[PDB]
């Protein structure tokens, strides 16, 4: 980590009232936490109801998850307004556990939205048919929110479709579900020592060293790439996470290219799988390689 999130400030300009909140539907829920879709009334100022996902705790919390939650809203504090970040709106430190509001985006987790539109994809009207110019355009927008987020000294750590939420106007927003989702039994996670990490979307110097950088990040990024041009298909299919999987990688085994991505992104997650950090592109390389690909489109 880049930054210290303890030392971070927390403005009290972000703090709401949790009575002006109407608890609806869970969105995601893990063993320690969840994501609960409500309404906040006076949130706007013309005094107009609306929705709002909120982050919190379940009794089953500890100590631990009580500062990860703290954490975690000084950091989104901190970083500002995106366009390709989930928005902070407000949270509520006092008068009982943390809550942490954000916008809500309609559309759901990226990873769900894919498969679900799987069967209706087409390459190249009202039925909203999911295209390669939609796909191209979630390279490029995760691409740029990720390249916000390294300009902030920021390392995601689980960068993955299941960590995009998707909006109005095919707007992706990069998020972090944590302790909202049930890691446990979701496959995509694998036990490594007294951990259970996303395996399949880290770099080799994350998974043999520990290490993450700006660098590791992009590996998950060519990763994200894979499962968006396969339509939401889970990473190195049919291979389990064992000993094989981590000596074939360390060797230099990569995935081929996913049944609908161009040459030129393929190309891309090619160069994000270095074994070589520093060779690497960066999220600002990426975000001009497609932004070229795009216009040439
Ligand atoms: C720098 C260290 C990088 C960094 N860290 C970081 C940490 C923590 C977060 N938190 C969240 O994103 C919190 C959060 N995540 C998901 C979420 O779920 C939502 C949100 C909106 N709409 C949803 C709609 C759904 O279905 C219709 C389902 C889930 C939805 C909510 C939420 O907080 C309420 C983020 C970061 C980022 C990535 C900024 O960077």
């Amino acid at each position: 980590s880049y930054i210290d999130p303890t030392q971070l400030p927390y403005d009290h300009k972000w703090e709401f009232p949790r009575n002006r909140l109407s608890f609806g539907k869970t969105l995601g829920a893990g063993a320690f936490g969840k994501v609960v879709e409500a309404t906040a009334q006076g949130l706007i100022k013309s005094d107009a109801a609306m929705t709002v996902a909120v982050k919190m705790l379940k009794p089953s919390a500890h100590s631990t998850e009580r500062e990860a939650l703290m954490s975690e809203l000084k950091v989104l504090s901190y970083l500002g307004n995106h366009e390709n970040i989930v928005n902070l709106l407000g949270a509520c430190t006092h008068g009982g556990p943390t809550l942490v509001i954000t916008e809500y985006c309609c559309y759901g987790d990226l990873l769900n939205f894919l498969r679900r539109k799987r069967d209706e994809f087409v390459p190249y009207l009202y039925k909203d048919f999911l295209t390669l110019e939609h796909l191209l355009s979630f390279s490029y927008q995760v691409a740029k929110g990720m390249a916000f987020l390294a300009s902030k000294n920021c390392i995601h750590r689980d960068l993955a479709a299941r960590n995009i939420l998707l909006t109005h106007g095919n707007i992706t927003k990069i998020c972090d579900f944590g302790l909202a989702r049930d890691i446990k039994n979701d496959s995509n996670y694998v036990d490594k020592g007294n951990a259970r990490l996303p395996v399949k979307w880290m770099a080799p110097e994350s998974i043999f060293n520990s290490v993450y950088t700006f660098e590791s990040d992009v590996w998950s990024y060519g990763i994200f790439l894979w499962e968006l041009f396969s339509l939401g298909s889970s990473p190195y299919p049919g291979m389990p996470v064992d000993s094989k999987f981590y000596k074939m990688i360390k060797e230099g085994f990569r995935m081929s290219s996913p049944e609908y991505a161009p040459a030129e992104m393929y190309d891309i997650m090619k160069t994000c799988w270095d074994a070589d950090p520093d060779k690497r592109p960066t999220f600002k390389q990426i975000v001009q390689d497609i932004e070229k690909q795009i216009s040439e489109s």
